[PDB]
């Protein structure tokens, strides 16, 4: 299984513990393809967004990054699991809410603390 | 000349004033359209409808992320408007995945809008 993991970076990096943890998990179900000059950065994932299996992103903090991610990996009809937090007061974007379909495409909300249990039932 | 806006709204509203500027001269140059579910395919028809699809991206979104992820899909021609002056670093995903051609990204300062949009618009 080849994992493709989003998560903010230029529009904040406040949940960055967060993703380490996050992507510490994905390590134990497969690799994980993901970590003028931008243009560099968009070439090469794209081509690793092209390969993944799944991809997982964390969607509480805003990002123009994640987002385009998650619209490209729609058209290549990847398998997409994204992952948000209600505590942090937000409310997750409605093309993001809305693009969910219940499988292929799917939206679970979690309190920051059981991420790795949620994530080994996904991925069993 | 169908015309699709996207800017920030559940990943901030701060800019809604200068959203307001950029539907009111978009109207000049043509037809401007704009459960979450509901909203998610039926904004995706208007994005699929849409001739060129603008976006205002100096502030961080989601939203406006993913509906330019789609319209590069759409092959769709796209225009990206960024405030330096908001001292955010755009990000690399947007700034890299412009050609210059179909797909454009111009910094401008919060002025100097209504002067773009009449630029690129001929
Ligand atoms: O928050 P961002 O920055 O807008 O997007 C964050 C997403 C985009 N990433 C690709 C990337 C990787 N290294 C630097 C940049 C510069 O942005 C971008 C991975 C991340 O999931
Ligand atoms: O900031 P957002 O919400 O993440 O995305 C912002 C973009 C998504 N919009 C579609 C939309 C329309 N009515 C409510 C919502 C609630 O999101 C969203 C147009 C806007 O260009």
């Amino acid at each position: 299984p080849a994992l493709y993991f989003c998560g903010s970076i230029r529009g904040g990096r406040e949940d960055r513990t967060l993703y380490e943890r996050i992507v510490s998990r994905l390590r134990r179900f497969g690799t994980v393809l993901t970590e003028g000059g931008d243009r560099l950065i968009h070439e090469q994932d794209l081509e690793w967004l092209q390969q993944a299996d799944v991809v997982v992103a964390e969607v509480t903090q805003p990002s123009l990054g994640v987002g385009y991610e998650l619209g490209r990996a729609v058209a290549f009809n990847k398998r997409i699991l994204c992952l948000f937090r209600p505590q942090s007061g937000r409310v997750l974007s409605a093309m993001i809410r809305g693009a969910a379909d219940g499988s292929r495409f799917q939206v679970w909300d979690y309190e920051e603390g059981e991420v790795e249990a949620l994530l080994d039932r996904y991925f069993e």
